[PDB]
């Protein structure tokens, strides 16, 4: 079968050939149909975060992933069920706590790998293999645009952990603040749009001139767009408000430590950013001061696990069917593969096609 | 009446003499037995966090309160029931939403008062009224330590606000650390002990020489004494282990900061302490990705309502008796208030004594 891999010491992706993997005992075998492209393909792509598997000459990429099952074994899934699949996979040493315990997304560095990031290999080839337990139904008219269920399962974990920590007392949220303007930043704009706590005020940080696809999309969301060249996060209370929600979506560390400053009074910031070390002066005392004084919570959040992947299909049903065509702005068969991974502005989430129905 | 007031633009504390307050509908007249003296008394004294009631020319200090009720005037309390006040009461404007649903600790800055703090006067007088509703019962036999029910409900309403974080998970903490030698940080020492998730390990951390009482405390109570001379709270996890749980009571910006490397994965530290504004380089990349990659959460708390009150009245009973007895190492009549006010290493928590029975 034909799988697209980055190569040891080598710039771009390939495609390879390999065999067809045979399910073990409790794996289905599963057709790949659509797999997404995020900046952890180009992040892994380049060198940085990420790892091959052990005794490997290659990685192959892809962690979005929707296919329809073609031989079930001995599992309870059925032939032409429409799967998609989590991420993390117990590693080498064997399984833990966290695994048997079915919170996989919990667990600490080297206590997992994730396929198509560290450890082991990924989605994009024509087919593969999972355990029944890691692999999620969902509905068949999902299946064009299924590899957006991952990303949409990431926020609502970082949603769940955030909303815990505001559990102790009466908290009602007006204002959310998304900072970033990416694929996971623009999906978690319209799901806060949808979602049950009410925001009536939505905003979202950029830093994109006009025209741009991204600005269009939040201003058509009914959001104000933020340029952070004009309005840094911690200016943002004295022009617009201050915000009872912020979402982190840039990976810019500066946002880490100033949103802080931007959230009101018994707010909550989640964090999803992945940034590299990068030490400048920061007034560690105001950050301090506010995080007491208005009793404030910072939670980071990463992956998700298998409840989570199932809201996000409740969740996929209630966004703005504008707003989906929009967001994917290729969808690439296996012969361009090439230009999914092509990044510009106007390139906001692609896939990669390698089959279809 | 006498009371104990610091008098606008001077150094000490003194004694001035008021008439008996008049309790108004639904307010109990009580009569104070002790009042114990925090930080937060000592920095009001000098000038840093708080501020005098408007159009006064002095401040009743005192925010630690049990006293016996002698006018339960049209209230249902009783003549002879020993109460603890709450500390936040309505600002001058009036009542507002955080008051009407019972929750005036999650108060922004300007939305309160607090008596003995900012805004109104304390509670080191011979006689105070209260609203019957920030009014808590105890038993009896707590009355010559129940100015000691404040502080652990601090630590009470933190405990609860940093557990709802990592509610959503399976969280099973063995490590607890907490930062900070202080009245707040023994207190709150001896409450892990007792705590319900189970610790095995406590840390403390603070900068005395042997000998000192407060090493004495910790080391009695099963915990290790970590001098932050010699290990800092970021080298901590290389010395000794990762923590679950960190709780701050320092005041100093660093260890919000560095107590981040110090968690455990899927870990939570809360804050406690108030600052000044203090600019530092720190490597906000590291925090950023810690907090990200390992499911981290920073919760900060102040102050506590009723409720925490009525927890800390169960948790008191739990408490060893000789934990209470070297804790508070004096208490002095109001002949020689002044010797309450004195700080140094060997001074740990003290109280005034105002009446008895
Ligand atoms: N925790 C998790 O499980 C998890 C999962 C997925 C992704 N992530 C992380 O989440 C972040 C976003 O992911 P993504 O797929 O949306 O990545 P992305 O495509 O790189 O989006 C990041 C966006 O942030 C914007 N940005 C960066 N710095 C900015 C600044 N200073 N001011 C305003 N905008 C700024 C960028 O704008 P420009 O293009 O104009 O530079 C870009 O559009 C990344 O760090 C990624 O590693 C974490
Ligand atoms: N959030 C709230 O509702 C609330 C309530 C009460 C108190 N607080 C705050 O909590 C903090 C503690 O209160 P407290 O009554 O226990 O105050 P405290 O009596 O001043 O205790 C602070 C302790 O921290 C130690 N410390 C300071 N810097 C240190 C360092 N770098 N390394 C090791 N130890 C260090 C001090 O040791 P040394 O004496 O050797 O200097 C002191 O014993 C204060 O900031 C106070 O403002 C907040
Ligand atoms: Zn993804
Ligand atoms: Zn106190």
């Amino acid at each position: 079968m034909k799988a697209i891999a980055v190569k040891r010491g080598e710039d771009r992706p390939v495609v390879i050939e390999k065999p067809r993997p045979e399910p073990e005992s409790g794996e289905a075998l599963v057709r790949t149909l659509r797999v997404g492209v995020d900046g952890t393909d180009h992040e892994v792509i380049a060198g940085g975060h990420g790892g091959f598997p052990e005794g490997e000459d290659h990685l192959v990429l892809g962690h979005e992933a929707v296919g329809v099952v073609v031989d079930p074994n001995d599992t309870e899934l059925e032939e032409g069920d429409i799967v998609v699949p989590t991420v993390r996979r117990p590693p080498a040493s064997g399984t833990n706590e966290y695994f048997e315990r079915d919170q996989p997304d919990m667990a600490p560095d080297g206590m997992y790998f994730e396929r198509g990031i560290v450890g082991a290999h990924g989605y994009m080839s024509e087919f593969f293999t999972s355990p029944e337990k890691y692999l999620v139904r969902i509905p068949r008219s999902q299946a064009e645009l299924g590899f957006l269920i991952e990303p949409i399962s990431i926020t609502e974990k970082a949603l769940e952990h955030a909303y815990a920590s505001r559990s102790a007392f009466d908290w009602d949220p007006s204002s959310a603040f998304v900072l970033g303007n990416g694929s996971l930043g623009l999906l978690t704009l319209a799901m806060l749009k949808v979602d049950d706590k009410g925001y009536e005020n939505l905003y979202c940080l950029g830093r994109r001139d006009r025209p741009d696809p991204t600005i269009d999309i939040i201003e058509e969301l009914d959001a104000t767009y933020v340029d952070s060249r004009q309005t840094p996060v911690e200016d943002v209370p004295d022009v617009y408000e201050q915000m009872d929600f912020i979402y982190e979506a840039t990976g810019f560390p500066k946002h880490a430590i100033q949103s802080v400053q931007a959230l009101a009074p018994n707010g909550v910031g989640a964090l999803l950013g992945v940034p590299s070390d990068w030490a400048f002066e920061v007034d560690a005392g105001a950050f301090h001061r506010e995080m007491v004084l208005h009793n404030k919570a910072l939670v980071g959040s990463v992956n998700s696990h298998v409840e989570h992947f199932e809201a996000a299909t409740v969740t996929f049903t209630k966004l703005p069917k504008w707003f989906l065509e929009d967001l994917v702005t290729g969808v690439h068969p296996l012969s361009e593969f090439e230009a999914a991974f092509d990044d510009d502005d106007t390139t906001i989430k692609t896939a990669i096609e390698f089959s279809t129905v």
